[PDB]
This record gives structure tokens, sequence and C-alpha cells, in this order.
């Protein structure tokens, strides 16, 4: 018997058609899923999927994210249903976490095909910057008076070190900060970039007019040098995916087309 | 001749399907609406309603909520037309409405047999958990910044308190108010809850990320121990509906689940 | 051979529409857009459009907007794109675009017609208007805690100078200013105006109830008095489009109708 998997995010469930699995369970999303999922039960948001539902499909393993453990981990637990918290945090985790979902269920070839296609991409992207001059970079993560300072121990923080950007924070063990902006204007990064994931880009279109006029980030160097970059919202997503090597190669034309 | 009546919400909408009665408008949503209501003429947004199409549909009533009536009542008188402001602040408003309803529309019988339900399930709450210890709860709406605190007086406050919590603000007079987060800390809820209403669930998280950060909440011992939860927009908003009874019992595993 | 022109927005895309220009390529939006380019390639966000699908097209011409020049500029001159930004701040300076687009496409008696369409509109309020008395009104873009000040220059700002309001803001260079809230509390407008350009109604309710604790904006007499409007985001947009009569005239019952 196939195992029974529920797949509670797109980024997941797309791994899993790579993967030529079957799904008892999909997230429910506005979002385009493989076509070969179309029937398949949808359980709820990814952020708080629906257990009722879940239970009932009495599935062998419920697939979640890391970023998601502390918010969802207890009502799984509490329904008796066995999840697996994969770590999108980086490129690289992803793909342990592919490497090792190959080995759970059967699909070590399919894994294998998957990761090597991915490092191709990295590898090429990494190749493309190795010699060029390095940006400092700093990366927000909000909407305006709460955004977060983005680390390299973040996704968007980790495609721009692969894209050869120098984060403006060092030595740091969060994947987001308070942003102390005085301290920030004085480091002067080269570029800032900024992500609102899942807020709608007219929306985003305002906050960038807003960012303009703030006496808390207007005499920053890239606010005046137009180096001010929002992230296109549908491809940079806060975690990891296989939208990763199109998102790498948006960074570089960012960092340095310029 | 039965009553011309418009719909102007979708929380009245189903109330209007459950009396068995017909309509000649809804609101314009993307939500999902009983299936008679098909091809009903849309009237624009709940928040706002087109004046000039409802006028065209010569109503006899136009059924919106009390707390849009302030921001809607003069257009409606302005343009000529009969409106009934419904009172969605509770459930036992909201069953009071019902009620009102039943008798303005000849749907005695179907808003008493409406009510019965939802009584039979408020009270299969209020039973389970009457010998529980309540903790003490600590409402937010809103988004990074502009939090305000939900009393009792508002629907998401009622939701608490029918769940058995004890609302950290007491003896207040007023729907939502200004946030004092040193006195709120000193109080120390158990557990925190917060609505974004019609928010994204991916902004949402986005949120709870910078919250974790913020030396403005992050010393709640509510934080420290992880009982802050994000109410599933869907399902719980600002005012009542027919969602009430599988919002309460979401409330309830909230509190008490862990 | 005719002009292969890729439009990056849906308020372009309309104009096209009653000039009788083909498209190649059109923005991707959920908004409806003419019946004519229901096959027409889709080349991305407006606020960002997909470079490489825009190239593949081949066009002679791209078309964005003034508002978007900075952000867009390189990446088209990078991709040897030609593109022209048409200045949407004021409806005059749309009508100047829609003239210019007539003679530059061969569609010179469709402008000229649409022109006088819209001149027609505005002549109209602008003489409903001109013997009223007129309220002052102050005019914000933005969410809690980051709203901006609109002007004269920018398109809703255009719209309150057509109806007949006169700005609290005056003699000012820029579109959008920081908020200086005292100083806007002692000017007192008789009317406050709030635009969330993309924001869900639902979420701009709650912004509402926000406004109305907010010690900020609370003791306005415009709050006082239940003069503060939030514009119908479907309808009011950032920069000027076909909606404009439509806005106009909804902008009319707001400063006036009461
Ligand atoms: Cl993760
Ligand atoms: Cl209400
Ligand atoms: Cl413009």
């Amino acid at each position: 018997k196939e195992p029974k998997i529920v797949a509670t995010t797109v980024a997941i469930t797309e791994i899993m058609d790579k993967l030529d699995l079957p799904l008892v369970g999909i997230p429910s999303s506005s979002k385009k899923l493989p076509k070969r999922y179309a029937d398949v039960k949808e359980t709820g948001s990814p952020m708080g999927p629906d257990l009722e539902i879940i239970r009932m499909l009495k599935p062998d393993m419920v697939l979640s994210t890391k970023t998601l453990e502390a918010d969802l981990k207890s009502g799984f637990e509490g329904a008796d249903l066995e999840a697996d918290f994969l770590d999108f945090t980086s490129i690289a985790s992803m793909q342990t976490e592919i490497k090792n979902l190959g080995a759970k269920f059967d699909r070590i070839e399919e894994a294998t095909k998957l990761n090597k296609d991915l490092t191709s991409d990295i590898d090429q992207v990494k190749s493309n910057v190795a010699k060029k001059k390095k940006p400092t970079v700093l990366i927000l993560m909000g909407v305006p008076g709460s955004y977060l300072v983005v680390t390299e121990h973040a996704y968007i923080g980790d495609l721009v070190k692969l894209a050869g950007g120098e984060n403006v924070i060092k030595d740091q063990k969060v994947e987001y900060l308070a942003s102390n902006t005085e301290y920030l204007q004085s480091a002067n990064p080269d570029i800032i970039l900024r992500a609102a994931h899942g807020m709608p880009a007219e929306v985003v279109k305002m906050f960038d007019e807003e960012f303009k006029t703030n006496d808390i980030w207007k005499h920053f160097d890239a606010v005046k040098n137009n180096r001010v970059y929002d992230l296109d919202e549908n491809l940079f997503g806060m975690t990891a995916s296989l939208n990763a090597p199109e998102a790498l190669k948006e960074m570089e034309k960012m960092l340095y087309d310029n």
C-alpha cells in the first residue's frame, strides 16, 4: 500500500509532484497546484490546517515546515497525526529535506534528479557572481513602522548570500531582528530589498511612496540613489521552494544590473 | 407580493437562506454564497454598497449591520431606501435579530428552528467549559503598531466569554480600546488572540514574526510560553454570523487544548 | 504592419480598447479586462512586469506610467525595450497622454472622441459645484501609523480639487507628504478622505475602528462629526484611469451630500 500523505503547503505539494508521489491531502489555496492533484481533498490554510478534515483522511504522514512548527505541532499531536516539519529556511536545508523525503517514501532516484537540477542552477549563479564586486545589502520584511531585518539565517537572506550580496547584519543568531534604523543608516547599505509576503502589489506600491517620505529611511544613500527594490511577493516567499532558481536569477539582476 | 429584500453582507445572505426568503439583491463578494441566490443582482461592497444599483431594484428593505450604521445610514436615507441595521456584536444580539426577521418577513417558524439549533450548539460549549479552570485572555485586532484591544462588547470578545475565557479588560463600555501595553503586560494574560480581519494568512504569518521581536510584546509571558494564536480570519469575522458555532468550538480548543 | 504594443496596467489596457488598438501584451491581473484582449499574452505584475516575456514578444512599444518610471525604467532599458511612461497624476495629464497616443498610433479620431466624452463629464461636475460652499479636505493614503498626506499634485488630490474641495495642504511641490498631525488638527479639515489602494475592504473597516480610538486623530472635528470616508479602493486608484468620471461623481456625493 502506498503511504497516505497530506501536504499542507504549495511548496511541499510541488516537491511531491517532482517526486512522483500521490497525495491524500493538499492545502486550500488560490495558487495553481500541479495538475495531478486536481481531485485531492483540500485540508485548509497552510498557516493553520483543518485538523478534522486531516484526521478523516487517516494519513500516515502530514508534511509542514519548521517555520510553522511552533504554531502547529501541538494541534497535530493532539489529533494523533504523525507530522514532519521540513526545514525550508535555506536552499541547502530544503535540498536535504528533498533527499530525506526520497529515502522516506522510496523516491531516492527522483529526489537525486531534482537536487541535481537545483544544484546545477545554484552553481551557475555562484559562478556568475564569483568575481564581481559585491554590494552590501539590507533586507526588510514587513510593513511601514514594523519592518524586520532579515539575516542570512532566513531564506531571503540565503538568496542574497548565494547571489554574492553582503548582508549589513552579521554574526547574528536569529532569522529576523527588530530594526535599529540609526545603526542601519550608518552601515549605509548599497541596496535595500523589501518583502511584504502575501500583500497585493498595489498595497506595496503605496508602502514604497511612504518609505521615501519617512525621516526614518529617507536619508539612507540607497534611497537617495534609487537602489530600493520590492521583491515580487509571488516569487520570493518567506521560506524556500522550487521557485528558488528563478528567485536566485532575479536576485542576481537586482544586485548587479541596477 | 413577496417583499423585495437586499442583503448587503455574506452573513445576512446566509441567514436569509435559512429563513427561506427570496432576495432581489446580494453583496458583491469573492466568498461563496448560498446557491439559491446564484442569479441575484450583486449590489457592491458590504462596506459601501452601490446605492444606484440598489435604487434600481426598488427594494422594500435593505439589510446591513449596526457596526456599519454610522458609515452607511446617510447614504441610504439620501437615496430614499428603507434600511435595517442588524446588531451582530454578540451571538445573543444576532439571535434576537433572527427572531425579528422571522416576525418581519413571515418566517417565524424558520427563525425559531434556526435559533434552536444555534442555542443547542452554544449551550453545549457552555456546558463543556463550565467546570474548567479559566484562562485570562487578551484579544487584539489589527496590524503591528496599531492593535486594538477587543472587549466583551464585540463579537470576538463574546466568543471568548462564552467559551469561558476571562478578558483581561473589564468594566469597559466600548467595543475596541487603544492598547495600553505596559498595563496589559502587568495584567499578564495567559493567552493572546489576534485577528486581522480580511488579511491574507501569509501576511499574518509575517506579523507573527514581528510580534515576537517587538520589545512592546515580547516580554509578555504568553509570548514566552507560545500561547499566542492568530484567529483564522476566514472563520472569525469582526461581527457575528452563522459561523459562530464552528468559531466557538475552535475557541474552546485554543483556550483549553494548548 | 500594425505596431506591436504591450500595455502593463489595467488603466492603459482600457484606453487601448477605446482607441481600437490591438495589443501583443497585457498585464497579469485579477481585474476584468476588455474582452477583445481575452487571448493576449499576459506580461506579469504592473508594478514589476516580466521582462523576459515582454522581450519574447518583440514589441515596438511598452506602455507604463510616470509613477512607476523610477522603479521600471532601468529594467526596460537593460532589456532593450522601448518604453513610454504616461503621466496619470491628474485627469488633464491623462487626457494629454490620450491625445499623444492617438497621434503616435494613428487613432487621432478615437482619442479626440474619448477626450470629448471625459471633458463633458468633468465639465458637468465643475458646473454642478461651482456655486456651492466648499469644504476643506484632508486626504490620507496608507495604513495606521504611516498615513501620507495627498496633495493636489496626485490623482486623488486632483479629484478633490475638481469636485470643489479645498485641500488643507497648499503650496506644496510633492505628491505625498509625511503627516504632521498636530498641524493638521489645527487646520481642522471639514472632511477626511482615506485611501488604502489594493487593500481588502474588510481590512479597511478594521483600520476605521482603529482611527477612531487613536489620540493622534480622534480629536479632529471631522472624526467627531462622522465626516471621515474610506474611498472605495476598487474605484479610486492611486493614479488616473477611465474610471475618473465615476470617481468624480462619487467624490461630489461625499463632499456635499454628507
Ligand atoms: Cl521552514
Ligand atoms: Cl454589527
Ligand atoms: Cl502616473
